[PDB]
């Protein structure tokens, strides 16, 4: 699909067997996810933005279904204000940027 | 232009006649650029990231081009990690995120 930008580009994804709402950001490097358990290992690892950093888990090998698709990545689980999937994320599913 | 994501989808803005290197983000609802000086009377405005709140000096219609796009708009001055172009500026060079 085509999504425009004249509001917040949230979307339905499916992680860790529950439904969420996430913001499809392609400033963000690494997926970030709301406090969730999530099976396997996983290890510490401290991200920044505007406001400074926070700590989060990280766990590799991830399958989230976003649109239908379904993308295997990273998902970092923190105190994140918000969810967002990120570059890592987005390019398993083709999305673009255009103008 | 059509953009993937493998890499930071980074261009080239031209602001108060600098160049300087910009991140194309979705995830933001406004731009926001790192300390310079720009023409005019700023407002507060306090704008919440991943690791908190900041407050920052918001310019109104200020003239930015962006990969060549011509913009004019709302420009957010603070410390920001990286400069930032968001939707308020993205709508206006008509991008759009697919896949
Ligand atoms: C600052 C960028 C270099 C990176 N950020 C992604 C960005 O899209 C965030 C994503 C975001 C969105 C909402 C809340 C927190 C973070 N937006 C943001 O800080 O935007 C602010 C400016 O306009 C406003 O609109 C949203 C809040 C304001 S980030 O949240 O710090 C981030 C950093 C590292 C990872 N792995 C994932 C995300
Ligand atoms: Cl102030
Ligand atoms: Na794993």
């Amino acid at each position: 699909p085509q999504i425009t930008l004249w509001k917040r580009p949230l979307v339905t994804i499916k992680i860790g067997g529950q439904l969420k709402e996430a913001l499809l950001d392609t400033g963000a490097d690494d997926t970030v996810i709301e406090e969730m358990s999530l099976p396997g290992r996983w290890k510490p690892k401290m991200i920044g933005g505007i406001g400074g950093f926070i700590k989060v888990r990280q766990y590799d090998q991830i399958i989230i279904e976003i649109a239908g698709h379904k993308a295997i990545g990273t998902v970092l689980v923190g105190p994140t204000p918000v969810n967002i999937i990120s570059r890592n994320l987005l390019t398993q599913i083709g999305a673009t940027l255009n103008f």
